[PDB]
């Protein structure tokens, strides 16, 4: 019974309810281009809700020695984000007609994001956890300035409708992306300011906004149709 159990139920009932939406929504479509979009946005939520879920029983979380005790870590959080931050990344650049050499670094950076920020979240020396973080923070940031300048250029390309509803979701992915470096710094994984159970809802929030509010936007536009 961890205090921060009522986020994670919440995080699970969302991620359930959009996943079970989009699917409905998908399945009834028949557009080609529409169905690409619905199938990736479809999976987002529902690899979110498998690891909301699992760590609301329990499992996937670890005791890790560092500034003189035992911190509670939720590694499960990475195994989400390692599969579900390039699908978001693969909307928006499936959306603009990006490169695919773009798209190939926008997702090795992604992985070096993701994997640095759980070897950070594993440290057992204080100092290096922040080295491993700072590493992560400059993987995410090469990402943010692609997708704002890089695919802005290419959606300058495309109709306007289009160009609109990325430039939305880009804006989406911005504000939410560029919050989580810094909950880790301040909460359980960093410096241990912000507890454990406001972490857990803080994560949930952005979570829930970045991947059922995104495809809810991405999902409702006429942008992806072919
Ligand atoms: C019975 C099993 C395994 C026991 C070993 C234990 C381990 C983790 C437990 C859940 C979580 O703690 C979160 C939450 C706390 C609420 O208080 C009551 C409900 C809920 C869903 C718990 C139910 C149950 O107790 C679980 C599944
Ligand atoms: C659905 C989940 C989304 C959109 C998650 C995005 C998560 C990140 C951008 C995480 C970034 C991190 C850093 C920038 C450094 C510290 C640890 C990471 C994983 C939290
Ligand atoms: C023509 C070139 C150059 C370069 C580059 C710049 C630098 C730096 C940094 C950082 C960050 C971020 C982000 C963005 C976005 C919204
Ligand atoms: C006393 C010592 C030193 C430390 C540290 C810092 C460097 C922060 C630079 C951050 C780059 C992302
Ligand atoms: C005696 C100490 C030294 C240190 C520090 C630092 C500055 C490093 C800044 C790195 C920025 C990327
Ligand atoms: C499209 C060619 C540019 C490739 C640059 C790759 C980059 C970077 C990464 C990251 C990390 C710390
Ligand atoms: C893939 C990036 C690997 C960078 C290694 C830096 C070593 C950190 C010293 C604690
Ligand atoms: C001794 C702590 C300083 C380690 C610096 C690591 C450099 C990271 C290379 C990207
Ligand atoms: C806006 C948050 C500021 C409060 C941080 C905390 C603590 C003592």
């Amino acid at each position: 019974g961890r205090p921060e159990w009522i986020w994670l139920a919440l995080g699970t009932a969302l991620m359930g309810l959009g996943t079970l939406y989009f699917l409905v929504k998908g399945m009834g479509v028949s557009d080609p281009d529409a169905k690409k979009f619905y199938a990736i946005t479809t999976l987002v939520p529902a690899i979110a809700f498998t690891m909301y879920l699992s760590m609301l029983l329990g499992y996937g979380l670890t005791m890790v020695p560092f500034g003189g005790e035992q911190n509670p870590i939720y590694w499960a959080r990475y195994a989400d984000w390692l599969f579900t931050t390039p699908l978001l990344l693969l909307d928006l650049a499936l959306l603009v007609d990006a490169d695919q050499g773009t798209i190939l670094a926008l997702v090795g950076a992604d992985g070096i994001m993701i994997g640095t920020g759980l070897v950070g979240a594993l440290t057992k020396v204080y100092s290096y956890r922040f080295v491993w973080w700072a590493i992560s923070t400059a993987a995410m940031l090469y990402i943010l300035y692609v997708a704002f300048f890089g695919f802005t250029s290419k959606a300058e390309s495309m109709r306007p409708e289009v160009a609109s509803t990325f430039k939305v979701l880009r804006n989406v992915t911005v504000v939410l992306w560029s919050a989580y470096p810094v909950v880790w710094l301040i909460g359980s994984e960093g410096a241990g300011i912000v507890p454990l159970n406001i972490e857990t809802l803080l994560f949930m929030v952005l979570d829930v906004s970045a991947k059922v509010g995104f495809g809810l936007i991405l999902l409702r536009s006429r942008a992806i149709f072919g």
